[PDB]
């Protein structure tokens, strides 16, 4: 578009590429997101100008020109891995985490109850600014249409097509984890490697823990058989209300993994806040 002057790229995406712009028509920062068209993908696009929250990066406008599609989202100026490869000899202090926690989950509750999945959270599009504030960027992206498989659910792996809203909370469940150790929980590079290491801190999943596993699709009964280990040993500093929410957030059975609503009454908020993190910019 004439319209927007790229100032940098920001990054590639699942879906396109994302370029920091600003407006000549209004002299606004934007993130410009040059989508990589089908009627429902325009459809399903336009629903998500509706999702306005404070905790989700708004879609400004969609520009589908000479058949091509084009994003405008708000611009927030770091992504949470940034900030904890800036926080990596001291650690993303505790109040922070759970401030930053406290709202991805009011984040999700709200595009939940619309009933929009994410799909593909991770630290990088997860956006924070100088308000103390953190929002989840490139939601509901997914339908609509090396990748890291570090934040993937179980049953997504499995082979299950037809997941649900729990699929972000394991992810986020991932990433509290690692702000909390400051280094990757699962970090698996493919699929069976990413199930794998999956299984061998959890152990491996059966019908007792969650009934018809076997019958996923790409389960094989040839499986190694691995004893679940003790969150003590994986979340060490987290304290026993942090690591209750996680190991709930963690759960394989899709339906007994706790929901965000719920997460959100857990003991581990009793007593947040919402500290402004030193950001350098
Ligand atoms: C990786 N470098 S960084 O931390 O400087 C950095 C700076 C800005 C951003 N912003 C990205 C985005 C933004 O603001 N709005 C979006 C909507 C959809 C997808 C990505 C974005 C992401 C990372």
């Amino acid at each position: 578009m004439e319209n927007f002057q790229k100032v940098e790229k920001i990054g590639e995406g699942t879906y396109g590429v994302v370029y920091k712009a600003r407006n000549k028509l209004t002299g606004e920062v934007v993130a410009l997101k040059k989508i990589r068209v089908p009627s429902t993908a325009i459809r399903e696009i336009s629903l998500l100008k509706e999702l306005n929250h404070p905790n989700i990066v708004k879609l400004l406008d969609v520009i589908h020109t000479e058949n091509k599609l084009y994003l405008v989202f708000e611009f927030l100026h770091q992504d949470l891995k940034k900030f904890m490869d800036a926080s990596a000899l001291t650690g993303i202090p505790l109040p922070l985490i759970k401030s930053y926690l406290f709202q991805l989950l009011q984040g999700l509750a709200f595009c939940h109850s619309h009933r929009v999945l994410h799909r593909d959270l991770k630290p990088q599009n997860l956006l924070i600014n100088t308000e103390g504030a953190i929002k989840l960027a490139d939601f509901g992206l997914a339908r609509a249409f090396v990748v890291t498989l570090w934040y993937r659910a179980p049953e997504i792996l499995l082979g299950c097509k037809y997941y649900s809203t729990a699929v972000d909370i394991w992810s986020l469940g991932c990433i509290f984890a690692e702000m909390v150790t400051r280094r990757a929980l699962f970090p698996g590079d493919s699929e069976i490697d990413q199930l794998f290491r999956i299984f061998r801190t959890l152990g491996t999943p059966d019908e007792v823990v969650w009934p018809g596993v076997t019958s996923m699709p790409d389960y094989k009964p040839s499986f190694p058989k691995w004893a679940r280990q003790d969150f003590s040993k994986v979340v060490p500093p987290l304290d026993e209300d942090g690591r209750s929410l996680l190991s709930q957030m963690l759960h394989y059975d899709p339906n007994k993994r706790i929901s965000a609503k719920a997460a959100l009454a857990h003991p581990f908020f009793q007593d947040v806040t919402k500290p402004v993190p030193h950001l350098r910019l």
